[PDB]
């Protein structure tokens, strides 16, 4: 194996650690969309990492400087201040795919933002949010899951991504609720009558239940659009693509089935992603 080939298996280490389900699909991609969408993922990760390696601003200042690097000389010999191996594969990338860097830099400002983390007043600013930690990530994919770029293409990617992460908030209420975050907005938690910590400490209740379906509503109507527009990506892509989505609506299900707990996190086991995928791959 040769030195990028070894940065790029780095690249999918960190993804596969993260997340079983993406890492799943994408690794269904041909050889060199999926070492794209390793290195993107990889440093996507490090920047949502990066405030707790010092615990500050630090290393995603120096990540940030990385990517500038990459993108006003995208040929030349860096030495990067960050993680040499990401961001080597990241400019592999670069050469390659015209990456939108502007939406790396709008993930950044949002981590940044997150530093001080107020909760939400209206779901306006919640699906602010939602664009920028995953819509932005979607815009960075785009390159490298179409064949010809155009403004649906992105439409579409933004909302897969939107889709996605408020599916993750749906999972991890519990958990975010420990960290000291909730994502549910003011206003839509007063209209419910809903108190995260008072759910926490005694468990659902029907408000609760309500508040939760609503927003899941958003995420699988969402997903639905996305579906009916999969043929602005590539043929390769299409079926990855609809794989990835259908896992996570699965979530959904098994967050159902667990009664909504505040005090576990669920998930779809790796034998039922594979049955979905056989369910999708027939239609391919
Ligand atoms: O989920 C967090 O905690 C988070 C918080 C902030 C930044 C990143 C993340 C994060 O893990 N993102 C997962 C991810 C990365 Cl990282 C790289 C590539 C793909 C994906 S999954 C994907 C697939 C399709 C579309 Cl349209 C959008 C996405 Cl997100
Ligand atoms: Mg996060
Ligand atoms: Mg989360």
């Amino acid at each position: 194996m040769t030195m990028m080939d070894m940065n790029f298996k780095y690249c999918h280490k960190i993804m596969k650690k993260h997340s079983k389900s993406f890492s799943y699909a994408f690794d269904l991609l041909p050889e060199d969309q999926r070492k794209a969408v390793w290195a993107i993922y990889a440093v996507c990760r490090k920047i949502d990492d990066s405030i707790d390696v010092y615990g500050d601003i630090q290393f995603l200042n120096q990540i940030k400087e990385d990517i500038q690097s990459i993108e006003k000389y995208p040929y030349e010999y860096h030495h990067f201040q960050s993680d040499r191996r990401i961001m080597m594969a990241l400019q592999h990338v670069a050469q390659h795919k015209n990456i939108a860097f502007q939406s790396f830099y709008n993930l950044i400002d949002t981590v940044y933002k997150d530093q001080h983390f107020t909760m939400f007043e209206t779901d306006a600013e919640l699906f602010g949010y939602c664009y920028g930690v995953a819509g932005t990530v979607g815009e960075v994919l785009t390159p490298i899951l179409s064949d010809h770029e155009t403004h649906q293409t992105y439409d579409v990617a933004r909302r897969l991504g939107e889709s996605l992460q408020l599916i993750n908030i749906l999972r991890d209420v519990g958990e975010d609720f420990e960290n000291e975050r909730i994502y549910f907005s003011k206003q839509r938690l007063k209209q419910y009558e809903v108190d995260i910590a008072e759910v926490y400490q005694n468990g659902v209740n029907n408000h609760y239940i309500d508040l939760w379906e609503y927003y899941a509503a958003i995420a699988e109507k969402d997903f639905r659009d996305v579906m009916d527009q999969i043929k602005v990506f590539s043929i390769e892509a299409q079926p990855i693509i609809e794989l990835a989505a259908r896992i996570y609506i699965e979530i959904l299900d098994e967050v159902r089935q667990a009664n909504y707990t505040l005090h576990e996190r669920v998930f779809v086991e790796k034998r039922k992603k594979a049955k979905l995928f056989h369910e999708i791959n027939s239609k391919y």
